[PDB]
């Protein structure tokens, strides 16, 4: 790790990603350290082999490389240098020549000569870099030069690199290497460091197409990948064979002095079966094996063979369970029937078919190709049991394991699963019957803080280094760590997950409510002096419209391609139609709901407050600028956690990924919701606060108006007001902790909001992540560009299969919008609960419970958020009870009994004398005869007061 | 994508779900059909722990409802033939299990339910049930009567229309359970249907030769069966991406009716509206 | 943004989010909707309407 | 076409014709609309390899 | 404008349409106003000209 790997480059036969995050197959083994310390013009002949002249490090196995790979470490000069490549075919040398002369020096002129055998043959260069850092070559051949391939040789045997550097520091390394599976981070097409896939734990992170996959659940899928024993089983029936043999003969006088693809002494060919009437020949006996038969005397370097023909069926493979109606296969031509090439290749440079095998078919299940040679009146029916296996049942294929099970089910002979999948099997013989269980079934994992802990499995096994697989209800589970139920880092609705892997069952959230208080005329508890807390909520306010142009989109430009779609107009205009008109409706929704105050506006300063500090909510004055408002703190906070097309047709840039849209066809308008009026709309209920009706239009102290909405929850009844300079203290600490929060329930609840703002930005953008993908796959026709579709077809056969081009395209759109509809109709939803509770919440206290905090609700703040706003509930919750000792009513000396006029209040006997409370705040009034109402029967249960002590409660007489 | 949006949006609404579910011990307790009285609700009262270690047990309107109405652990191994359950995991479908479990979901039920007869005090005892309907009556208007003949007479009718009731779960109170009992098996089809839509498609090969991808390369060499292959999977992740984008679609909508369920139960259930 | 009319701002015969346009096509940015509201009343013992 | 015989028709010469037939009606209501304006002729060819 | 065009039809190789809107191609050049003003039997031969 942290090699710079300035020169070290990509490989791609396509255009080249930039700046982007993917995996790939890459020749990427260390092999040899170096190998080429020191190189000078004798550098040797290295074939793939561990005979380089290099400290290796043993690191390197030095069993073979796949490729041979060049950095290049000089200063920008150029050096006489040639290569030479030798294969057994031929030597190939490249040389270039700095002078004008085409000899030259041992205007630039290279001549790459390649001469076979006696034969020497020359090559041009064509194209010359200016300058070359690195160079790639292969086995295989191909060539590579800055990543790219201009061109592949047929074969490599050993490699000789004539370079010769004056320069004591000549370059930095020639390497021997071989393929393997990374990933790659690339900046400007440049890479930035790369992770190898071998852990498991690197296999889940390489598939996150990611690094640092936050802690969670994934599933993953252990494959084995070897050669398995391979079972069969078919109806048992006395084989009675048909060998369908072919004697190729190709027998030239070796083709390497004239020509190999002359097919000299080329000629007969054949297999015993031809009729001098020569009606094509079809089996009739079901059990035939085709095989491709002897081959001819072969010499050095040149072979002929079959090859796949455009029949369904491959030759050869036939023989592997198929099954056919009439095979009829014939020497000559068949009418209406595919048929397949012989070639013949000298050392893989030259071929040449011949017209061979004439095959044409009917479908049945008479007929089948049975791989083993022998068939006779025997007895097979190999079954492994108990191991992944191949199988073929009854010419069904697959692959699993095989259980014994106890069902008589003697109704048929196959089962099969709704899916199409086999499920059982019964042998013939006796009836038994077998069930085919998968070999690998998907196994649920869980990683957290970047590494694997504690698993979901099926199996009553330790497949991984846990020491425990704990069995629980429907599942087992796997662990390395002891059970000591701690707390839970990760949390699921049945279960937590322990720090370090321990599960452990979930405790639902401790809490407590009130309810109504009967009077009882007994001991009861009110609450005392509370305190402040603050929860925050976020709701989804609008979506970002985008608008599409028809005609841009699927006809990309082409005149002709736009006059078949003239055609169409009644199809496709009713998309752009509906998504323009729900724009513009939606628009004149959003913007008919932002009012605004100029009187109320001015009130923002944060002077006007007092101790509660809510620096954080006001709005920012214009930075030296004529701007009416500036975005609060908690604004550009989320923001950062968290273009003009006037530069898309103009500038020296290449194309942002943006500006591509445009270019395409999508096209996103500006959001309704902008900075400036959004800022003044929250600017201006935030100053709604502190405004009271007043002749003048002075404000008063912050500190009385609360005191007043506490009145409507019940008459604060005390002239020192404790509770205005209490509360203050906690509800300024309660903010600056969930500021820093952002940069307890409360907690978690400003968690969820988090989580669920990540979701609609994440929700938001897959949208079109996916729509404009597309477009780059064809449906049915050769291929997508319809500027290449014109360029290989004439007027007749191109717009026929044009226009199934279109035909899909349309079809996706209307997908898109039918999807985009269901997004606007249902956040009208939202926006109608927003609305419904800002203007309540944010101006008038409510009365209704949980419907603005947990308990009762004092006043609450609001500030804008991407596509959403954001609420600041503050609220009141009971520190301590006060208990006291009440009556339910009262019984005069007389019949009449008195009760009060309303229920919320309650007699209590504080000492001596009788003390009315409210029934919410321990607030106490004076009693006066004025709160009472008669009654006439007296129940015994009340207060028993007669009218003299009547007189020392209240002063009637 | 796929796969990243269904569990992003399974562990948030399960968040969520878990986020609204409190309880409360002191008030738990109280759920005894004893302290009631003549109204005889014992329905919906929960069911004692039947010898087991269990916190609570589901009420009997709970399991009449039920009863109108797998482990992968003996999938993978047991004699017996697979399910159609287990079938559907070896396809690769998995359903989680449920995030309103019975333990906590009955702990909340009763919770609330012995919400109704706690009232303020300085001890923690209760009082009785018939005190507290007519407190629950003067929110109203001041009941002013010494002699309460409300309290003894509306019981008679009320256990008797809860027994009508629960007569007509095993008028125009009659036809409001009919649809609500339609309403549940409309939802229980819906869901049911919607897998039972999206396994089938896989049995149907949209333009290749066999849908067995195992035949496919036993019947071709590698030049042309990748070439064949590759249109099958074309077609399946279209079909994929529609069932997500659908999933996605219920659970947007199912959460308002959530936002109306928490904006009720709260309100009706706690404080007379 | 091309017009082919001169800008006197009087007033929008349509509209957008971000801006409005005039009769002949001057482009004009939108002033939100000027409205009033009231809230609670304080006990001040003071002048008040 | 009433009746399957003609009532009148309108050329697709000027812009604002052009928008109209588009728009496969007459009296587009006010609003906003995109378009595309090609050339039709030879261009200079240009190859690179 | 206004032209009744009563017995001028439209053209099509399918079934037509019946009292609908529809952009297409038509041959509606206006060329040579009449050219058969006062036509006699001796008609002579015109050849696109
Ligand atoms: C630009 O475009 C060119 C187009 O030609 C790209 O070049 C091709 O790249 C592909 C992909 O890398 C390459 O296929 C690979 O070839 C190498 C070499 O093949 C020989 O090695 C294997 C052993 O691995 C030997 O069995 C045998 O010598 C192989 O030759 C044979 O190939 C097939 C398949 O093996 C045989 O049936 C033939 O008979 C023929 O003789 C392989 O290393 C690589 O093999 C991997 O896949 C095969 C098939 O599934 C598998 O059998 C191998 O085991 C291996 O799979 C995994 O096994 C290793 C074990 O170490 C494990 O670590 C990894 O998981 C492996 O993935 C595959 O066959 C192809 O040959 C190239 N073209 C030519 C003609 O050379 C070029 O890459 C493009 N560049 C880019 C990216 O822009
Ligand atoms: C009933 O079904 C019958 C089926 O046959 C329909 O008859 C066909 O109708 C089509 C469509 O109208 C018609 O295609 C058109 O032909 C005329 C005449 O073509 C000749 O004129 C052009 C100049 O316009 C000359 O270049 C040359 O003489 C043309 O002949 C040639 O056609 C092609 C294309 O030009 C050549 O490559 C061949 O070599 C051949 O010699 C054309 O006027 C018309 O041309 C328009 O499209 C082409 C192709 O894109 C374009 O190159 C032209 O410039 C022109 O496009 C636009 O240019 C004009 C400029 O004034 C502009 O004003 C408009 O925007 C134009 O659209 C096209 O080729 C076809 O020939 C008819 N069939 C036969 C066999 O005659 C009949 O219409 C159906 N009736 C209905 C509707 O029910
Ligand atoms: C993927 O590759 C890119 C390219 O290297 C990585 O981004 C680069 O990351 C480095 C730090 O790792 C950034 O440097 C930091 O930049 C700030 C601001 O300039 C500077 O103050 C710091 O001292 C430090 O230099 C660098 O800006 C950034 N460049 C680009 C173009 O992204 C990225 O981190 C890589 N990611 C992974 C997962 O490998
Ligand atoms: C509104 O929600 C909040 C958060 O859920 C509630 O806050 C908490 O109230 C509970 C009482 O139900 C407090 O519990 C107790 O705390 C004491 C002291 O630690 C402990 O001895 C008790 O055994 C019990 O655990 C809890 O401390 C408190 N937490 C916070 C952070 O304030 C609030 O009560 C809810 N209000 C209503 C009306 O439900
Ligand atoms: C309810 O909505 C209506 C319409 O939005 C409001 O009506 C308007 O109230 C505003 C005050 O906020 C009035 O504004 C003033 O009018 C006088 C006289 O023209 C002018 O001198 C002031 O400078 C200011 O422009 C406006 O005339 C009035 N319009 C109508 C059509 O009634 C109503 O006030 C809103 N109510 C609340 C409580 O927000
Ligand atoms: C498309 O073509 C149709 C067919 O001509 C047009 O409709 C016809 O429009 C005329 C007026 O333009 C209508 O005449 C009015 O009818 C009333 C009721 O009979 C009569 O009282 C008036 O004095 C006048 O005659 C006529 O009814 C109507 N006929 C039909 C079959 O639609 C239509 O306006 C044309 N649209 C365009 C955009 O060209
Ligand atoms: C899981 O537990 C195993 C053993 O219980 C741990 O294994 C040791 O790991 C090191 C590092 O590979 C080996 O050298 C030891 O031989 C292992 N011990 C045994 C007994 O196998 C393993 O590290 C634990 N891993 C985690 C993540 O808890
Ligand atoms: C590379 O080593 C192998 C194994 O010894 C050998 O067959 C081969 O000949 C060596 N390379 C050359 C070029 O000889
Ligand atoms: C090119 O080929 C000719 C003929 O074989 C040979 O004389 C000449 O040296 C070659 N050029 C080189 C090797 O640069
Ligand atoms: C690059 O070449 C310079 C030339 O002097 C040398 O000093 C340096 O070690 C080289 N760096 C490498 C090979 O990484
Ligand atoms: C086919 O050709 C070869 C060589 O031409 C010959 O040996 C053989 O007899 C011929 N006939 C058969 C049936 O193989
Ligand atoms: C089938 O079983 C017989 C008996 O053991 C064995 O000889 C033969 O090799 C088996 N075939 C395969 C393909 O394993
Ligand atoms: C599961 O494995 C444990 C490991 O000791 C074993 O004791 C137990 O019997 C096993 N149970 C089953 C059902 O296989
Ligand atoms: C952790 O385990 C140790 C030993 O079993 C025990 O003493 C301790 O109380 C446990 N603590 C927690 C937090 O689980
Ligand atoms: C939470 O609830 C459980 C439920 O029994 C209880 O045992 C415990 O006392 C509570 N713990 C806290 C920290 O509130
Ligand atoms: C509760 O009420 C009783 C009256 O029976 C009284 O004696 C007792 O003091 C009260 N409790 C308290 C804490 O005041
Ligand atoms: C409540 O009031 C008492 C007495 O004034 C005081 O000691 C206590 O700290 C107060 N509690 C809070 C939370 O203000
Ligand atoms: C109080 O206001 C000042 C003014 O900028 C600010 O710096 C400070 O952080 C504020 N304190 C709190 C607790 O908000
Ligand atoms: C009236 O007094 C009687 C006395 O037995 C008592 O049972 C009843 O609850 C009282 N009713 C009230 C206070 O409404
Ligand atoms: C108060 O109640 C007592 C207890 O029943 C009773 O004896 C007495 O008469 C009552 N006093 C009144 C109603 O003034
Ligand atoms: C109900 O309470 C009575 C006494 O109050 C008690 O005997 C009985 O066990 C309680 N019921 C339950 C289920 O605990
Ligand atoms: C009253 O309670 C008993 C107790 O089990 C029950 O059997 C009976 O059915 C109940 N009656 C009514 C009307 O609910
Ligand atoms: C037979 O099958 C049944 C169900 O498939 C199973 O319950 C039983 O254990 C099996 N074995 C015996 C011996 O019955
Ligand atoms: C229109 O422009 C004229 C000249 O600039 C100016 O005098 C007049 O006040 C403007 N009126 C409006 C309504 O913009
Ligand atoms: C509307 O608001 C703007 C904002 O500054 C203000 O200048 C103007 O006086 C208001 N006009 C009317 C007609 O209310
Ligand atoms: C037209 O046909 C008539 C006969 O039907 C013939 O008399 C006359 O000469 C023809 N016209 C010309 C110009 O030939
Ligand atoms: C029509 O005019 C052209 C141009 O002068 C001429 O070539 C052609 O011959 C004329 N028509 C006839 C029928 O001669």
């Amino acid at each position: 790790s942290d090699f710079a790997f300035n020169n070290w480059f990509l490989l791609t036969n396509t255009s080249s990603v930039v700046d982007g995050v993917v995996r790939s197959f890459q020749p990427l083994l260390l092999n040899c350290l170096w190998s080429v310390s020191g190189l000078r013009f004798t550098t040797g002949f290295v074939y793939f082999n561990g005979t380089g002249r290099g400290d290796c490090k043993g690191f390197s196995s030095d069993v073979l490389s796949d490729v041979i790979r060049y950095n290049l470490n000089f200063e920008e000069n150029l050096r006489r240098g040639t290569i030479l490549f030798k294969t057994s075919y031929g030597v190939v040398v490249f040389y270039c020549t700095n002078n004008t002369l085409v000899s030259g020096d041992a205007n630039f002129y290279c001549f790459v000569n390649t001469t076979i055998g006696n034969e020497t043959t020359s090559a041009f260069v064509g194209a010359l870099p200016k300058t070359v850092r690195e160079f790639v070559i292969s086995r295989t051949g191909h060539f590579y030069i800055n990543g790219y391939r201009y061109f592949t040789l047929g074969n490599v045997e050993a490699v000789n690199f004539n370079v010769t550097t004056a320069e004591t520091t000549d370059f930095c390394t020639v390497a021997l290497a071989s393929y393997a599976d990374v990933l790659v981070n690339v900046s400007q097409t440049s890479i930035a460091n790369i992770i190898y896939c071998n852990s498991v734990i690197n296999r889940l992170r390489c598939d996150q197409l990611s690094f640092d996959v936050p802690d969670g659940f994934y599933s993953t899928s252990p494959i084995q990948s070897v050669e398995l024993p391979v079972s069969i089983v078919s109806l048992p029936v006395y084989h009675k064979h048909t060998f369908i043999v072919l004697y190729v003969d190709f027998k030239p006088q070796s083709g390497g002095g004239k020509c190999f693809n002359c097919y000299p002494a080329g000629v007969n060919i054949t297999l015993a079966n031809f009729n001098e009437t020569k009606g094509p020949l079809c089996v009739d006996t079901s059990h035939f094996t085709t095989k491709y038969v002897a081959v001819y005397a072969n010499v050095g370097r040149w072979s002929a063979s079959i090859n796949t023909g455009n029949c369904p069926f491959s030759f050869g493979k036939v023989n592997n369970f198929v099954k056919f109606g009439s095979v009829c296969f014939s020497l000559k031509d068949i009418p209406g029937g595919c048929a397949m090439p012989i070639v013949a290749n000298w050392a893989y440079s030259k071929y040449y078919t011949i017209g061979s095998l004439y095959v044409s078919w009917s479908d049945g299940d008479g007929i089948t190709g049975v791989p083993q040679p022998v068939e006779g009146v025997s007895s097979f029916m190999n079954v492994t049991l108990d191991k992944c296996t191949k199988y073929n049942i009854y010419d069904v294929s697959g692959v699993g394991v095989i259980r014994v099970s106890n069902d008589t089910f003697l109704n048929g002979i196959t089962y099969t699963s709704t899916s199409g999948n086999l499920l059982g099997f019964k042998d013939v013989t006796k009836g038994t019957i077998y069930s085919i269980t998968p070999c690998n079934p998907p196994d649920q994992l869980v990683v957290y803080q970047q590494a694997v802990v504690g698993a979901m499995l099926s199996e009553n096994f330790t497949s991984y280094g846990f020491s425990n697989v704990v069995e629980l209800p429907k599942f087992f589970y796997a662990s390395n760590g002891t059970y000591n139920c701690t707390d839970a880092v990760l949390t699921y609705s049945s279960f937590g997950v322990c720090a370090d892997g321990s599960i452990i069952a979930v405790q639902p959230r401790n809490v407590s409510y009130d309810s109504v208080s009967a009077i009882v005329t007994a001991n009861l508890s009110i609450p005392s002096n509370w305190t402040t807390s603050v929860q925050v909520e976020y709701l989804q306010i609008t979506s970002t419209p985008i608008v599409v142009d028809c005609s841009t989109y699927v006809c990309n430009g082409n005149v002709r391609c736009v006059e078949l779609l003239k055609q169409y107009t009644s199809a496709c205009k009713t998309i752009e139609d509906a998504l323009r008109n729900s724009a513009m409706l939606e628009s004149a929704d959003v913007s008919e709901m932002l009012t605004f105050d100029k009187k109320a506006f001015t009130l923002a300063n944060v002077s006007s407050f007092g101790d509660y500090n809510l620096s954080s909510v006001i709005p920012s004055l214009p930075r030296s600028g004529s701007r009416v408002a500036g975005r609060s703190a908690i604004e550009d906070i989320l923001f950062s956690k968290l273009a003009d097309y006037k530069k898309c047709t103009k500038g020296l840039s290449i194309a942002d990924l943006a500006c591509a849209q445009y270019y395409n066809g999508i096209m996103v308008l500006p959001g309704v919701a902008d900075a400036e009026r959004m800022a003044m709309y929250t600017g201006s209920l935030i100053g709604g606060i502190a405004l009271g009706g007043l002749t003048s239009a002075a404000s008063i102290p912050f500190s009385l108006a609360i005191q007043s909405r506490l009145n409507y929850v019940a008459l604060q009844t005390d002239v020192l007001q404790e509770n205005q300079k209490i509360l203050a203290a906690s509800f300024n600490k309660a903010m600056t902790n969930i500021v820093d929060a952002f940069t307890s329930q409360a907690l978690q609840t400003v968690a969820t909001a988090l989580n669920k703002i990540q979701d609609v930005v994440n929700q938001q953008g897959n949208s079109l992540n996916h729509l404009t993908s597309q477009l780059r796959q064809n449906f049915q026709a050769i291929s997508s560009s319809i500027q290449a579709i014109y360029d290989r077809l004439d007027i007749i056969q191109a717009d026929q299969q044009v226009d199934r081009l279109i035909t899909g395209r349309l079809a996706a759109l209307n997908v898109f919008v039918s999807h985009t509809l269901t997004k606007y109709t249902e956040v009208r939803a939202s926006r109608q609960l927003a609305q419904q509770k800002v203007n309540e919440c944010v101006k008038s206290q409510s009365k209704r419970y949980g419907f603005c905090g947990n308990g009762t609700h004092i006043f609450s703040l609001v500030n804008a958020a991407p596509e959403g706003l954001v609420f600041l509930h503050t609220v009141l919750l009971p520190t301590q009870y006060k208990d006291v000792e009440a009556w339910s009513g009262l019984c005069v000396d007389g019949r009449n009994g008195y009760v009060l006029r309303q229920p919320n209040l309650a007699l209590y006997k504080e000492g001596n004398y009788y003390r009315i409370t409210s029934r919410i705040m321990f607030e106490p009034r004076i009693p006066t005869i004025a709160d009472f109402v008669q009654i006439e029967n007296c129940n015994v249960t009340f207060v028993n007061i007669s009218r003299s002590e009547l007189q020392t409660i209240v002063p009637e007489y």
